[PDB]
């Protein structure tokens, strides 16, 4: 259907993991902390989608 | 690349309209994240960049 997409607000870095962290912000203001891949930048859009 | 997960979970609250899902991700860590409407549990998200 529509793309379930979100902005990329803060880049932090998850110490357990070595790995990124996006506070992402949604369509409808909801802010929320995802595990992202490698290359996000704040700023981007980021899709969550089925494979 | 292609950055995975397996829906384990999924719950519609009725206070969003997406559904929130536990996922399990490569080394076994899992985490809540907001998935598009019609994931149903088994099935593989991808988190990627537009």
């Amino acid at each position: 259907g529509k793309k379930f997409v979100a902005r990329v607000v803060e880049l932090l870095h998850d110490p357990a993991r070595n790995a990124p962290v996006a506070r992402v912000r949604f369509e409808d203001g909801e802010e929320r902390l995802i595990l992202v891949p490698e290359g996000i930048k704040v700023g981007d859009v980021v899709e969550v989608k089925k494979v």
